[PDB]
RNA sequence: AGGACCGAACCGACUAAUGUUGAAAAAUUAGCGGAUGACUUGUGGCUGGGGGUGAAAGGCCAAUCAAACCGGGAGAUAGCU
RNA sequence: GCUCGCCGGAAGACCAAGGGUUCCUGUCCAACGUUAAUCGGGGCAGGGUGAGUCGACCCCUAAGGCGAGGCCGAAAGGCGUAGUCGAUGGGAAACAGGUUAAUAUUCCUGUACUUGGUGUUACUGCGAAGGGGGGACGGAGAAGGCUAUGUUGGCCGGGCGACGGUUGUCCCGGUUUAAGCGUGUAGGCUGGUUUUCCAGGCAAAUCCGGAAAAUCAAGGCUGAGGCGUGAUGACGAGGCACUACGGUGCUGAAGCAACAAAUGCCCUGCUUCCAGGAAAAGCCUCUAAGCAUCAGGUAACAUCAAAUCGUACCCCAAACCGACACAGGUGGUCAGGUAGAGAAUACCAAGGCGCUUGAGAGAACUCGGGUGAAGGAACUAGGCAAAAUGGUGCCGUAACUUCGGGAGAAGGCACGCUGAUAUGUAGGUGAGGUCCCUCGCGGAUGGAGCUGAAAUCAGUCGAAGAUACCAGCUGGCUGCAACUGUUUAUUAAAAACACAGCACUGUGCAAACACGAAAGUGGACGUAUACGGUGUGACGCCUGCCCGGUGCCGGAAGGUUAAUU
RNA sequence: AAUUCCUUGUCGGGUAAGUUCCGACCUGCACGAAUGGCGUAAUGAUGGCCAGGCUGUCUCCACCCGAGACUCAGUGAAAUU
RNA sequence: CUUUAAUGUUUGAUGUUCUAACGUUGACCCGUAAUCCGGGUUGCGGACAGUGUCUGGUGGGUAGUUUGACUGGGGCGGUCU
């Protein structure tokens, strides 16, 4: 639940917590863990390509199954767990055959709840089927964009998409961004929304709370000298030029999509 | 519980005096700040010059930085001393 | 050699890194040493570093590096798979004592341990570049149970005091002993056992996992310390003989208990929180391909092997980095006594030093300090500096406020010593004995002895009892910024930079964007409650008018318009 | 006003006397609403001002303790010219 | 040879469809005890995309450079035949 701390110190007034006792107060499933070394926003060349990334708390990667291709085998939820590599929580499930796997935790999932994947699955949250069988107007998550590769849409805390139509081998969807996309009617999708909706209500309250996430401070650009940024300098706070990224692009309205290749799957775009 | 309080180690460097061919090519003495954290530290590693890195001062990149150092073009050019 | 003085959470002791003979002895004093020098980290010569158990090498891997093929690229070359390197991490085993002018957990003595090879004997399902388990992991906090260690008592030995007194409730010293083996406690986790079945673990599996039953509740794992053994020993203050007073043989007393007690061990635990906490091998198992009077496996005994390199010395410093025998810098371990909350501070122990020019004089002035009549900021750009405050407990404490704070607000009182309450209380610790007992490192009882606050009353000395070192000045109005933090190494620590929060905008994933001739990588093993960029800068009340200009986003009838033809 | 040239604006408070400071006035040379506006408890080695206490900061210096200076012996520089 | 409809062929435009180039940072199989790469099967896209040459626009993102003289000092102003 959302919990507002008390102002026992400057740094605890505006901090807001998102607690959940349903989560496992123990270690995760080790067989489904992997090393995850932080990068610092640097690539094989050692150069910073994405700024404002550095440090943070150590993290281990949980192998989550975004495909959900084990059809015809029921699975019961064992426990809900916390995942630092994503904004949503994950649910450890146990299949009847004795195989355990991690999945995204939908809105109304608990311990003991049953789920299943395939074409002959029931229409309940947590189950996964190709969208050809999902009734129109429904709500799903962890949607595939190409059959078999795995879910790529609606994977965040409280995100979802709504199936709005189905013409042929394609179905039209409205993503959480408002974009009206269409994908093949063979991509698997999971019923229901991802359950951590109260995640957005969280309030860090202090700077150090962002440094635990691996987020480094952001220096604006106005106060940064001409040689280091177009906005640069000026005696005082002048900024008498158009807002612009480094490397010289607007950043305040200019559209930068230049795909051309995948424009046939975008019905409406947004706004 | 706490980027919580006082305060040593530890990390810093606000004031003053001294020193200024210094003990020291930035220190000493007396006080000062932080001191479970955006902390500090050892070892090793990556990022290379119009580039790197930068909680951004044009700061740092081997006592050298508004474009490092070494060599080379090179006996640059110098209507000036 | 006798005194004096200094450090003693080091100015002591042991190491790494680094250095590389500076170590020890003898000899020499030109140069080196900021003076002399018989001395020296100086010169010359000689000697000195002994390991199956410490470390490296080695096995395993992290970041990351190289990278067969391969992809990419004018050439050079770049990225990278399989792989192979790479510790700052994981992985078998030795303790005490004695000894050299200089080394030792390395030599000697004593007592142990570990991993392998071979052979014999006995009993046998063995087998992986595969599966599983385990290794394997965070922060904070809370105690409890222990020890290191210390104090006191007792015991042993010695002593009877350079000056009054000191045969006693006196003084000094010592009272030490390990690994390992055995016991398996305080205490923590766990419910076990048997049989059947199974879409899983790339194939298989008696293993893991899962399902369903039956039968039992005691089964097991981990585990400091303690005790016993180790040890009829060793060491041992001191003695008997030699004694070049340089030291060597023999002998060598007591060698217990209680209390206190860690930041260390139980603890890779328990509790709790969000920021959700390495990998791989060794090791334990599983079977497959395959091999079965073999081979291999297991236990026992015997025997052999455990190589190679390092080991001296300095290591907060005269030996490393700083041009110096330079008030500098340099990571880890050991952590005594009194007072104290304390690793602060003061005085000491062990131990180590007095800082490589001295003597004398006692002017100005300079530096670092002490005191000060009366006044008390009149000094000055400015209370710069200095002075002052300073502790514990009780009492008590304003505006304002985001109700947490402000606040240690301010302010006021009491602190010593002796005695009594109480021949040392409350409290803590806990013996003998008794009772019980699954007869054990047990439980209960028992309260001996030891230790030991705080408070009250009374009395007493001093100018002064938080007496030393140590140790907040306080309050009021106001600007800026919310705050903690960050910054111009070497004249600027700030109202600047960050910041949480807010907003605009971009981005549908082969994402935008960025580094790259490209491959590709990061973004992200993320998927719009997400990522990037811009600006603002907690919170609270708000954020008005203008789209002409520039830019961005959209739309079209027309005009204008490139290559091309 | 961190913004006000004229300017020590005007009035008042505080002082024996206040170009600074506090509070109102508005005549804003040339504030103004996210290059944010106005408030804001707490915080700050932050800027400015007033008090109590305190003192050699000063009136106005005086004495004393030490290290130099001075003399002797030894070693033995430097900028400059 | 002034004139104009159904054709054949000719090429051009718009639209629809297909697959065979090309693409696949979709799935599966082998090389292979390999998330590289390649080959193969299939699916999805599909002559679009993307690349090359040419070309228009944008383009301080990044370079190389210019930004006069006289002058009762220079600058502002004025002046230059």
């Amino acid at each position: 639940a959302v919990v507002k701390c008390k102002p026992t110190s400057p740094g605890r007034r505006h901090v807001v917590k998102v607690v959940n006792p349903e989560l496992h107060k123990g270690k995760p499933f080790a067989p489904l863990l992997e090393k995850n070394s932080k990068s610092g926003g640097r690539n094989n060349n050692g150069r910073i390509t994405t700024r404002h990334i550095g440090g943070g708390h150590k993290q281990a990667y949980r192998i989550v199954d975004f495909k959900r291709n084990k059809d015809g085998i029921p699975a019961v939820v064992e426990r809900l767990e916390y995942d630092p590599n994503r904004s949503a929580n994950i649910a450890l499930v146990l299949y009847k055959d004795g195989e355990r796997r991690y999945i995204l935790a939908p809105k109304g999932l608990k311990a003991g709840d049953q789920i299943q994947s395939g074409v002959d699955a029931a229409i309940k949250p947590g189950n996964t089927l190709p969208m050809r069988n999902i009734p129109v107007g429904s709500t799903v998550h962890n949607v595939e964009m190409k059959p078999g590769k795995g879910g790529q849409l609606a994977r965040s805390a409280g995100t979802y998409v709504q199936i709005v139509a189905r013409d042929g081998a394609y179905v039209t969807l409205r993503l959480r961004s408002g974009e009206m996309r269409k994908v093949e009617a063979d991509c698997r999708a999971t019923l229901g929304e991802v359950g951590n909706a109260e995640h957005m209500l969280r309030v860090l309250g202090k700077a150090g709370a962002a440094r635990w996430r691996g987020v480094r401070p952001t220096v604006r650009g106005t106060a940064m000298n001409p040689v280091d940024h177009p906005h640069g300098g000026g005696e005082g706070r002048n900024f008498g030029k158009h807002p612009v990224t480094p490397w010289g692009v607007q950043t305040k309205g200019k559209k930068t999509r230049s795909n051309k290749r995948t424009d046939k799957f975008i019905v409406r775009r947004r706004s």
